[PDB]
C-alpha cells in the first residue's frame, strides 16, 4: 500500500543496533559503520539479482536468440554502474577517523567482513575458483560459515558460473568452422606470411630485429593448443582454447552487425573484473588507514588470481596490423 | 557476534517483496526500484543521525566550548559527502528504461516518495518553513501523513531547527559589541568613505560611455551596499520569508566571512561553507530527481520543478553575502591592538 | 619525438598569464580560474572533434552501412563520458571562495564566458535554434563575436546539425512502409481497439466516485494516445518550436523504441539513449554553472539569464524524451513475428 | 579590451593538437583523444605545482608561524586533493579508447613516453619522493631522460626543501613536547606503561581458558608495539631503511596533534595532516589507475616497473598513516585540563 510498507521500512530502518550502546558506552560513529555496510549489502543483493538473471538467460538457452543480447548487456552494464557507486561509497567511510573508529572497534569482535555471505556468493557466481583463493591464516574461506549459509555457498561453487556460461556461448561463435570462414586457419597463415615479410624487410637497426623476434614468439604461441591446456591446468588462463578463438573472432570483427553487441558484452565483463578489483583496492587502503596480516592478505587479493576474465584482457597482447586480419568480404558478410 | 547478526541482515535482506510478483506478474526491474529507495532511506537515517547530533550540541550549549567545533564541522562535512553520493546514486536508476518502469508502475499505487517520513524530517530539521512550502494538489504536505507519523512531523516543525540554532550562535559572534571592536559601526563608515572616494575617481574620468557605465555600476553598488545598513528593510524581507536570519545573526556571519583567517573564525568559516554545501546538494538532489521523473513519466513534474527554488534554500542568507563584497582595503583593520580577542 | 614536443607543451604550458600580476597585484587564485577554463576548452575541442566525426558519418551516407553504428554509438557515449567529467570539474572551482574571486574579478573586464566560441559551436552543431535562444540584455549572442569567429559561428548555424542528420536517418527507419509492416497503421488500429475495450469495462461498473475517477483517467489517456495520430497538431507544434523532429522521424523513433530488442534496432536504440544523455548532461553543465555564478556574484541579470537557459528551450532532443508520454500496454504493440522478423535480422 | 580567448591564450592552447598519424599521411581518429587527455593532465599538474609551491613558500619563509595562515594552507592542500580526485576520474575518458584503436596509431608515438613528463617528476620531487627510494627503470636514473634547462629544473626540485622536510620542521616545533612544559612524551610513556600493567592484571585474573591465552598473546604483541614507540634507536634504524621518513621529534608532534585534535590550536593542523594523507592516497590511486590502463592497452616490462610504483615506497607521508598502529584507549591519553589547556587556546 503505502511507501513505508511497500519498501518494508519497518525492517530496514529498525535494523541498526550499536554494540557500543548495548554495552553502555554509545559511540557516535558506530552508526555510520553499520549503515555503510547495510548499504553495501543491499547493493550486493541487487548485483546478485542481475547476475543470476543473466546466468539464467545463458543456462536456459534464451541467449541463443540474439534478440536477448540487449537485455544481457544492459544488465551487465547496470552491474558496472552499481560497482562504480560502491567504489565511490568508500569516500563516506573515509570521513571516519582512525581515532574515532578505535573507540568502538573493541565491540565488533569477533565479527568480520570475511563473514559476508553475499560477497562470497558474488565471487563464486562470477567464477572465482576456490583452489585459486589465497588462504588467510592457512584456512578455508567457507570455514567461517555454517548451516544453510555453508549450503548456499556450496551450490554457488557447484552451479555453472558466469565464466562457464560465457565460455560455452563463445565456443559456438560463428566463423570458427574449418569448412566455413575458417577463421583460425586463415589467421595462422596470414600472420606467418606477414612475419616472414617483416623478416625480409628488416633483413639500433639490429635490435629492432631483436624486438621482431619477441613479437614472433608471442604471436605464434597463440596457435599452441598444448601450451594453452597447460596454462589452463595451472589456472593462469580460464577459457577453453575454442572459447578464446570465439572471443578473438568477436574482437577482430566487432563492427560486423551480429558482433556489435557481443563485443559490448565482452567489454562489460572486463569492466566488472576491473571494478571488483578497484573495490578490493579501496577496501585495502581503508584497513590500512584504520588498523595501521589482514592488510597483506587483502593486498594479495589485488591480483590476476582474482580476475576471472583475465583471458579477455590478455587478447591485447595478440594485436596484429589490420591488413593481416582475414578479410570479411560481402560474399561472406551474409553470415554476419 | 557474526557480521550478519551485527548488521541485522535478517531484516535488511528480507525486506524486498516485488508487488508485480505478489500479483502473479513478476517484473525484473521492480527489484532495482525497491533496493534503490531502501538505500536512499538508510542514508537519510544516517543524515538524520548526524544532523540530530549537531542540533543537540547547539541546543545544550556544548557549542559554546570552541573545542567542539571540529566535530561539528566534520559531521556537517560528512552530511555533504553522503548527499554527494545520493546525487550520484541516481545514475543507477537511470539504467531502468521508461518502458520497463511502465511494466510494474501499476502495482505501486497508492505509494509515493512523497510519503518518505525521513525526507520530510530532514527538510524540517534543517529549517524548511511549512508556510513557505509549495502546496501539492492545493493542500499541505502533512496531509499525506497520518497517526504517529503526522505527530512526529509536527514535533520536527516545532522543535528548534538547525537554522534557528545556528542563528542564535551567530548572534553571539565576538566583534559586534558597539563598546568593543564595533564591527558594524566601522563597516558602515568605511563603506561610506569608500563609495565617496570611488565617486571622486569616477567624476574625474573623462566624459564617455565607459565612464557612464562606471557611473551606472557605482549607483547600483551604492544602493546594494547601503541597503545592508537598513534594519527595517531586513525586518520586512524576513516577514515575506525572502530572508531567514535575524539582522544580528547576519552581522555575525559577515564578521566571520571578512575575518575568516583569524584563528577563532577559521573553523566557524568552514561551518558556514558546509551549511551552504548542504543547501546546494539538497537542491542538486531535487534537480536530479525532477529530471528522472521526466524521463520515466514524460511531461507532479511541475510541482517538483517548483521545489527547485530559493524557497527551499534554508541558508539563502549565507549565499547572498557575496552580494555585499567590498575591496579588502575597506574592511575594518583588526591589528595586534585588538587582534588577541580572536 | 619527445613527450613535450608531441603534446606541444611549449604552447599549452606557456599560456597562463595572470592579469592581476600584469597590473602589479598578483592574486593566487586567478591561476586556478585560468587553468579551469583552459581545461574546459580542451575538452570542448575534443567534443567538437567527436561530434563533427559523427555528423560526417551521417552526412556522407556512411551510416547507411550498419557496420558503422558501433563507432557512432561509441563516440556519442564518449561525448557523454567527457560531459560527466566536465560536470564534476566544477568541484575544483568550488574550492575558490567568493571573497578570493572578488580580489581579481576587476582585472577580468570586459572578458566573459559568453565569448566561448567553442561552446557556441557545440550548441549550434547539436541543434540549438537561434530563434529559441533567450536574449541577454536585449542583444543577440553572435554580435559578441567579430571577424573569422563570427564567420565560423555562421557556418555552424547553416551546416546540418546533429538533430537534422538524425532526423533524416530516422525518416528512413525500416517498418514505416504502408505497403510493408505498416507500423503506424497497425499502431493506430490497436490503440483504438484497446481504448474501446477499456471503455466497455469501465462503463460496466456501477456509478461511483471510483468509476468517475477511472472515466476521467481514461479520457486523459485517450486524448494523449490519440493526439499522436494528429499530423496537423504536430506541424503546428513544430512551428512553435515545442517539437523539433518531423512527423515521419517521430514514427521512426517510436518504431526503434517499441522494437528495441530486434537485432537491427539494438544499437540504434542505444544511440537514441545516448542523444538523450547528451542533452541531460549539457543541461546539468548549465545548472552547475548557474549555481556557481550565484555563489560568487550573488543574485543580481546574469544569474537570471543563465537560469532561463536551464529549460526545454535548450533541449534539442526533447521529442526523444517525450516518447515516454506514449507508452501503451505491451500487448497493444503490433506483433513483429517470425513472419516479418527477418527484415530486422542482420 | 580583453577578450576570453586572449585572456586564456586559446591561440596557444587550441593550436597545440597535431596528430602524428596525420603528419605521416594516415590520420587515426582516436589519436586526438590521446593528445587532449594528456594535455588536460598537464594543465592540472601545473595547477597542483602552483598550489604546492605556494604552500612550500609559506613554510620556508616562516609565514606558517603566524597561525592565521593555516586556513589558506589547508584550503590549498584540500584543493590539491580535489584536483587529484578529478585526475583519477579522468582515466574513465581514456577507457573509451579500445586497445585495437590505440594499436592503430601507437607506432607514431615512439620514442615519446610519459616518463618524459617534466611536471610529474617536479611534483614527485617537491612533495618529497627521495631519489634513493625510487625504483630504477632499466637500471637508469629518472633524470637521465631529461637534458638542458629541464634537467636543471629537475635538479632544483631535488635540492630545494620538499613539502616533507618543511612539514617535518613545523611538526618539530609543535606546542606540548617541551619537557619543561606539558612534557607530552614523558607523560605518554608513563601512562602507557601503567595502562599495560593494569591490562596485564585484568587478563591474568581471568579463569583459565583458551580465550584468556589468546588475550595473553594479543597483550604481548600490543605491549611490544606500544613500547617500541619509545625506542629512539629503533626509529633511527627504520629511518635508514626508509620504512619511516619523519624525524623522531616530528613524529611526536604529529601524535600530539592526533590525540589533542579537538583543542582549538590543533583543529586546523589536524585537518592539514588528514589532507597530506589524502594526497598520498590519491597519488597512489592515480598510479594504480595508470597501471591498469597500460595493461589493458599494451598487455602484460614497463607494466612491472609501474606496478612497483604502487607501493608505500612512493608514499611520502607513510608515517602519518602508520600512527594508527599506536592507538591507545582515550583514558590513557595525558589529561589536558583547561588550566594546562590554556596553552592550546586561540
Ligand atoms: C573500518 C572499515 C573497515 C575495516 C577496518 C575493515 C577491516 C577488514 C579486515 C581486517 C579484513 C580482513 C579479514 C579480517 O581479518 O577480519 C576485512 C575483510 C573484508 N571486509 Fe572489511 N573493513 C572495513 C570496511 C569494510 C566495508 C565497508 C565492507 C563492505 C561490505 C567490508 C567488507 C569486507 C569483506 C567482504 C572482507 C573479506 C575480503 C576478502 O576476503 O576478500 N569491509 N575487512
Ligand atoms: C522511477 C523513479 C521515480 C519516479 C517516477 C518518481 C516519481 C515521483 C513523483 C511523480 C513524485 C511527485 C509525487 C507524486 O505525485 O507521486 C515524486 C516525489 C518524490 N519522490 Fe520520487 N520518483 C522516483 C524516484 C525516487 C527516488 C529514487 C526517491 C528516493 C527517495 C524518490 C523520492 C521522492 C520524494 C521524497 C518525493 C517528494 C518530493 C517533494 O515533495 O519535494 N523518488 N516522485
Ligand atoms: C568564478 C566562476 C564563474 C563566474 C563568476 C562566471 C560568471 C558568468 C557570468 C556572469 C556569465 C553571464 C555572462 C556575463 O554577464 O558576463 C557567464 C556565462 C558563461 N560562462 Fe561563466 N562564470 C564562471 C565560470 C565559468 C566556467 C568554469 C566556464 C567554463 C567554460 C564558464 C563558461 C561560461 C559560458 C560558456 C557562458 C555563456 C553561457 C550561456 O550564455 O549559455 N564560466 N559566466
Ligand atoms: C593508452 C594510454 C597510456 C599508455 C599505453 C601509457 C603507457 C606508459 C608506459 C609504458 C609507461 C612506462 C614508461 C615507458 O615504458 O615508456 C608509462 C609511464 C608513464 N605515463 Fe603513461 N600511458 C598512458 C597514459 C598516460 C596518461 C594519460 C598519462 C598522463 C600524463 C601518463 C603519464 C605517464 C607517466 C608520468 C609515466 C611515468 C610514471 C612513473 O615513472 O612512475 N600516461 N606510461
Ligand atoms: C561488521 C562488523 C565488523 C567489521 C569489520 C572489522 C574491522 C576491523 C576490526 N578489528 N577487529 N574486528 C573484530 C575482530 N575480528 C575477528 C577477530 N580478528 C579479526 C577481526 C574488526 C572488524 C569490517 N567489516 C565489518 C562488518
Ligand atoms: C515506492 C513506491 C512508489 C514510488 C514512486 C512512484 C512513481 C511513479 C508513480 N506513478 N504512480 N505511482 C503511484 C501513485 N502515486 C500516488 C497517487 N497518484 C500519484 C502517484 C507512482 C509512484 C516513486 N518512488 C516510490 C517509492
Ligand atoms: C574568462 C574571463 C572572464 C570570465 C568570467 C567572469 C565572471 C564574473 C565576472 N564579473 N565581471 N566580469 C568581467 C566583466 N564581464 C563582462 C562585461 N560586464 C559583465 C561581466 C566577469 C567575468 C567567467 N568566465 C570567464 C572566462
Ligand atoms: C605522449 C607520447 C606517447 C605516450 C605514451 C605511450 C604509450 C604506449 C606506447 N607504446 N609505445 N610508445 C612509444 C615508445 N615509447 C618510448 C620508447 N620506448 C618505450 C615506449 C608508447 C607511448 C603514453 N603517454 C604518452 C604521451
Ligand atoms: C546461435 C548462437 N547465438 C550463436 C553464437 C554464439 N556465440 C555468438 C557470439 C556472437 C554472435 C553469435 C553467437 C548461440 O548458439 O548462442
Ligand atoms: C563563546 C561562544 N562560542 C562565542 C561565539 C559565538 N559564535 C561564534 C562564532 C565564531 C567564533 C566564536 C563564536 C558562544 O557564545 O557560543
Ligand atoms: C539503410 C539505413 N541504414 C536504414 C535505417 C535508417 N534508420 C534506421 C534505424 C534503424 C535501423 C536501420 C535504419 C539508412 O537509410 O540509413
Ligand atoms: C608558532 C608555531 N605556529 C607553533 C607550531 C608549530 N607546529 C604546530 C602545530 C600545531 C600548532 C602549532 C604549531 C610555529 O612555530 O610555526
Amino acid at each position: 500500500l503505502i511507501y513505508g510498507n511497500y519498501l518494508h521500512l519497518e525492517k530496514v530502518l529498525n535494523a541498526q543496533e550499536l554494540q557500543s550502546e548495548t554495552k553502555g558506552n554509545k559511540i557516535h560513529d558506530e552508526h555510520l559503520f553499520i549503515i555503510t555496510h547495510q548499504a553495501y549489502e543491499l547493493w550486493f543483493k541487487q548485483i546478485l539479482w542481475e547476475l543470476d538473471s543473466v546466468r539464467e538467460i545463458f543456462q536456459n538457452g534464451h541467449v541463443r536468440d540474439e534478440r536477448n543480447m540487449l537485455k544481457v548487456v544492459s544488465r551487465m552494464h547496470r552491474v558496472s554502474v552499481i560497482l562504480k557507486l560502491l567504489v565511490q561509497q568508500f569516500s563516506i567511510l573515509e570521513t571516519m577517523t582512525a581515532l574515532d573508529f578505535n573507540d568502538f572497534r573493541e565491540y565488533l569482535s569477533p565479527a568480520s567482513g570475511f563473514q559476508s555471505l553475499q560477497f562470497r556468493l558474488l565471487e563464486n557466481k562470477i567464477g572465482v575458483l576456490q583452489n585459486m583463493r589465497v588462504p588467510y591464516n592457512r584456512r578455508h574461506y567457507r570455514d567461517n560459515f555454517k548451516g544453510e549459509e555453508n549450503e548456499l555457498l556450496l551450490k554457488s561453487e557447484q552451479e555453472k558460473t558466469l565464466l562457464e556460461l560465457v565460455e560455452a556461448w563463445l565456443e559456438r561463435t560463428p566463423g570458427l568452422e574449418p569448412h566455413g570462414f575458417n577463421f583460425w586457419g586463415k589467421l595462422e597463415k596470414n600472420i606467418t606470411r606477414g612475419l616472414e615479410e617483416e623478416f625480409i624487410r628488416i633483413q639500433e637497426k639490429e635490435e629492432q630485429v631483436a624486438e621482431f623476434q619477441k613479437q614472433k614468439e608471442v604471436l605464434l604461441s597463440l596457435f599452441d593448443e598444448k601450451r594453452h591446456e597447460h596454462l589452463l591446468s595451472k589456472g593462469e588462463r580460464r577459457l577453453s582454447y575454442r572459447a578464446l578463438q570465439g572471443a578473438l573472432m568477436i574482437y577482430f570483427y566487432r563492427e560486423e552487425p551480429r558482433f556489435q553487441v557481443p563485443f559490448q558484452l565482452l567489454t562489460s565483463l572486463m569492466d566488472i573484473d576491473s571494478l571488483m578489483t578497484k573495490w578490493r583496492y579501496n577496501h585495502v587502503c581503508m584497513v590500512h588507514r584504520m588498523l595501521g596480516s589482514g592488510y597483506h592478505y587483502l593486498r594479495s587479493t589485488v591480483s590476476d588470481r582474482y580476475k576471472v576474465f583475465v583471458d579477455l584482457f590478455n587478447l591485447s597482447t595478440y594485436l596484429i596490423p589490420r591488413h593481416w586480419i582475414p578479410k570479411m568480404n560481402p560474399t561472406i558478410h551474409k553470415f554476419l
